[PDB]
């Protein structure tokens, strides 16, 4: 079964998911890769893993978070949020 180079993803554009962090999470003495996060920061990830794990970025600091201390919201809405020049 020679297996060989097919090809990577297809040319495709999807949005990023957001999450926020409602537990503490803090990486191990020995956890390099593992992100720290704090109660009510947002998550920017990019690359999801199906296995659980995803790629995310916060503040300067790209790690591995559990998706079972972040939750799925919509922390782009305008809902509870006043508009005005130079208010808020």
């Amino acid at each position: 079964g020679s297996s060989g180079s097919s090809g990577p993803l297809p040319s495709t554009q999807n949005g990023p998911v957001f999450a926020k962090a409602i537990q503490k999470r803090v990486p191990c003495a020995y956890d390099k890769t593992a992100l720290a996060l704090e109660v009510g920061d947002i998550v920017k990830v990019t690359r999801m893993n199906i296995n659980g794990q995803w790629e995310g970025e916060v503040n300067g600091r790209k790690g591995l978070f559990p998706f079972t201390h972040v939750k799925i919201f919509d922390p782009q809405n305008p809902d509870e949020n006043e508009s005005g020049p130079s208010s808020g």
